[PDB]
């Protein structure tokens, strides 16, 4: 696709240069328009070929004399829209706008240009093989590069602000998702000079498509100096006492009041890293901090300590399995054989059964309210895990009353499952909080590599032991008496978890000792490199990442607990200004120091 506008870019420059009154847009010939528009006529309606005319050409490459000979001959040419679908409905207007070429957007307005125009084309998508998004109206145009004469001039000419795009956003939900944050507070605010003024109806209050006011998709796009600028319009304060300044906040778009309309809702669930900053905001990280404090930590805790009640007592009747002997002479054939079959659905026969029956039981009510908990639908892997616990348990008690071959088969998944998850408590816990962000976060990245490379390296030199071991004989060595053992025993050899296969009475093969030497080193090698290179994450950047990453967890717990339990715990945040003078809305109290 990207080739295709190449080739179109190209292409046009050919009907540039092939048309002659084209070129003399481009290279602001006066002297040939005149003769070709008067002397030898030509059709000043020209067509090009991104579906452009002279006016849309004399207009790219800033030629006022150029656009000017146009206009006089054939005013019409301005109204006219670029029929190409790259550029649908831009006009020369916006075009002398965005090039902020102001004597031809004021020429342009005289010939009663429409400041309606919308610049529907591909090129002016949201799109991010787009360089730049500014909307389709000329007004947006210039709110973006910062013309302001350019603004106020569109205005005048009857602009309306409240002109919502393809995807419904207002000139001001464009002027966030701008890069120039510093600058485009001033121009935000020079549009809404020209709003309605009234309390209701405010331009600050259209959302967007997605349902977003300015304000609040200011928050998720991670722009902190219009969140910070946003916020003068709803902090009021109190009084000033020396250094102490008592500062009372609105706290309505941010709080957790509707279902999807927080704020803090959107900051938790969004991918970008810059809103993970937005709850260290003055009004955010004051509330988060406070529902942390109290109703948000006890609770956790409480949920935490139940859960690991819960395990034990699962655990428990993992210990106090059914109990029974092998019931069987097998043992001899293969006499490998190991097992002792405990299982027998008897009935009832219980001086101790029962116990562990009202465990299975727990067991069961458990897995079944874990099941419909979270199923009913960072903390990712640690919420996905319980799920399949959950489902092991299930399929534990469908293994009974089947009492199949493998019985522990599913029921020892959900003793990993069941304990590894009770680390997913340790995002509340002061010191192993961002430890447990440390092990998540690397599983993909510091772990997928060195696997994949420790694998295929097993199985060249694994390969090699067995094809040097199955000449020998499994009885004296046997660390590679098939093949799955031999895969098995050098991984465990990779890690040095195992002694290593030496014999000294018998002759081991002479293939083995070279094999061997060199597993010993490139072992140790990689092993070495998954330190050094993990090690990367150490910068003092990272110190915050280890950190503020852990923060954002506890403020999405946070967040977790409030919508689920009822409101009978965890009031609402804030003091309603209702029986106050300030209606019917929650407020923060917040004072600081200045030094
Ligand atoms: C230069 C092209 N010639 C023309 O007459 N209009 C085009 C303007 C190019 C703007 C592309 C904006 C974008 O990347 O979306
Ligand atoms: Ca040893």
């Amino acid at each position: 696709w990207a080739q295709s506008r190449d080739e179109q870019n190209l292409l046009q420059q050919k009907r540039i240069w092939e048309s002659p009154l084209l070129l003399a847009a481009k290279e602001n010939n006066v002297q040939a328009l005149y003769k070709l528009l008067k002397f030898e006529g030509c059709e000043v309606h020209q067509k090009g070929a991104m579906g452009e005319t002279a006016l849309h050409i004399a207009a790219l490459y800033d030629n006022n004399e150029a656009a000017q000979v146009l206009m006089e001959a054939a005013p019409e040419l301005v109204f006219e829209p670029m029929t190409s679908e790259l550029y649908e409905g831009q006009t020369a207007l916006h075009i002398a706008v965005i090039n902020q070429n102001v004597n031809l957007v004021r020429a342009l307005l005289a010939r009663g240009a429409s400041v309606s125009a919308r610049a529907t084309g591909s090129v002016f998508h949201y799109r991010p093989h787009n360089l730049i998004y500014y909307g389709e109206h000329p007004l947006s145009f210039a709110a973006c590069v910062g013309s302001e004469e350019i603004v106020r001039l569109l205005i005048e000419h009857g602009a309306d602000i409240r002109a919502q795009d393809s995807l419904g956003n207002t000139v001001l939900h464009i002027l966030i998702l701008q890069p120039n944050k510093t600058f485009a507070c001033q121009m935000y605010n020079l549009l809404l000079s020209y709003d309605g003024g009234d309390h209701l109806k405010s331009l600050e209050l259209v959302p967007n498509n997605q349902g977003l006011t300015p304000f609040k998709l200011a928050g998720v796009e991670g722009n902190i100096v219009m969140f910070q600028h946003l916020m003068q319009k709803r902090k009021h304060i109190q009084w000033t006492y020396g250094p102490l300044t008592s500062t009372l906040y609105d706290l309505t778009e941010i709080d957790s009041s509707g279902d999807d309309q927080s704020l803090l809702e959107l900051i938790v669930t969004t991918k970008k890293r810059e809103a993970r900053q937005i709850l260290d905001q003055t009004p955010v990280k004051e509330l988060v901090s406070l529902k942390w404090k109290r109703y948000g930590r006890p609770y956790f805790c409480v949920l935490g300590a139940i859960y690991v009640l819960y395990i034990i007592c699962f655990t428990m009747c993992c210990v106090y399995r059914p109990l029974k002997p092998r019931i069987t002479n097998r043992t001899n054939p293969r006499d490998n054989t190991l097992l002792q079959q405990k299982l027998l659905q008897e009935a009832y026969v219980t001086p101790k059964d029962d116990l562990r029956l009202v465990g299975e039981l727990v067991s069961i009510v458990g897995a079944v309210i874990i099941l419909l908990v979270e199923i009913p639908d960072l903390g990712g892997p640690f919420h996905v895990i319980i799920v399949t616990y959950a489902f092991m348990v299930l399929v534990t008690m469908v293994m009974r009353l089947t009492n199949s071959d493998g019985e522990v088969v599913p029921m020892s998944f959900a003793l990993v499952l069941g304990w590894c998850n009770v680390m997913y408590f340790a995002r509340g816990f002061q010191m192993l909080g961002p430890f447990t962000i440390m092990i998540q976060k690397m599983i993909f990245g510091d772990l997928m590599r060195f696997c994949w490379l420790m694998a295929v390296v097993i199985l060249g030199f694994a390969s090699a032991f067995y094809i040097i071991f199955q000449t020998e004989d499994p009885d004296e060595l046997g660390h590679f008496y098939d093949y799955p053992m031999a895969l098995f025993s050098t991984f465990e050899l990779f890690l040095t978890i195992i002694d290593g296969p030496a014999n000294y009475d018998v002759d081991l093969p002479f293939m083995y000792s070279i094999t061997y030497a060199a597993f010993a080193i490139i072992a140790t090698l990689l092993m070495l490199n998954l330190l050094i290179a993990m090690m990367g994450d150490t910068h003092w950047r990272v110190a915050h990442e280890r950190d503020e990453l852990w923060r954002a967890q506890v403020v999405a717990t946070t967040v977790m607990l409030e919508r689920k339990l009822p409101r009978c715990l965890w009031p609402r945040s804030g003091i309603c200004g209702r029986e106050y003078g300030l209606g019917d809305r929650w407020f923060l109290r917040v004072e600081d120091r200045q030094d």
